[PDB]
């Protein structure tokens, strides 16, 4: 997050990192003791000869806190329309190999189930460990930004994103403080749930006309629940 601040230790508790070989590369959300919803395209460059783990409980990534915990993963189910060529349908699933023990810090929160979108002006809540300057500084501990955000009409002008924001994805304004590297995956949050999850972690960081995109959970309730049925 460029041009947030340190968010309040262990405030998200719904706020998982998705690790490779130990290292954050994108943020994700804890929907229940079993499953973390993220980013397709954090799997991107991922081979059999790499670990993914989630890591709950966390606020910074590096010092003893008392219920961070890292898990393996049994299930990696990105939605069948993912690529990495592509902007669409960029969601994964995560099945924990073990239960996650919830907690003071450790709390799942619920995804959106209406098919609403949120009014422009409308400030949502992002967090996540991606890079805090546009050198490239991993920050340790989680950083939030409001966001401010922006209709799909908008969105879409030739002088934004010129017709690449589908009905399944929602934009925020960008300019000077925004998501960046490293918090694709991390949820938006509206109210009492997650709306959208970061998508596009190649973009450009911080300029208006570039709005941040991010997937709406609600146009993938169907594949959550069929997935994650219990």
């Amino acid at each position: 997050i460029l041009g947030g601040q340190e968010a309040a230790a262990h405030a998200r508790p719904y706020m998982a990192s998705v690790q490779v070989n130990g290292t954050h590369v994108c943020g994700g959300t804890l929907l229940d003791e079993q499953w973390v919803l993220s980013a397709a395209h954090c799997m991107d460059g991922v081979t059999d000869d790499d670990s993914v783990q989630v890591l709950l409980g966390a606020h910074s990534l590096s010092a003893p806190e008392p219920y961070k915990r890292w898990y393996d993963v049994q299930s990696v189910v990105p939605h069948p329309g993912s690529r990495p060529d592509s902007l669409e349908d960029d969601l994964i699933l995560f099945k924990l190999s073990q239960n996650a023990s919830l907690g003071p810090h450790v709390r799942p929160l619920p995804l959106q189930y209406e098919d609403k979108e949120v009014e422009p002006g409308t400030l949502c809540d992002v967090a996540g460990w991606g890079v805090v300057t546009h050198a490239g500084r991993r920050p340790d501990v989680l950083h939030q930004l409001r966001v401010s955000i922006m209709n799909r009409t908008t969105c879409n002008l030739r002088t934004y994103h010129d017709g690449v924001v589908t009905i399944n994805m929602m934009c925020a304004e960008s300019n000077r403080r925004d998501t960046c590297r490293g918090d694709s995956g991390s949820p938006l949050v509206c109210g009492d749930a997650v709306e959208g999850v970061v998508t596009w972690g190649s973009r450009v960081c911080g300029n208006g006309k570039k709005p941040g995109v991010y997937t709406r959970v609600s146009s993938y309730r169907m594949w959550i629940e069929n997935i994650t049925n219990g």
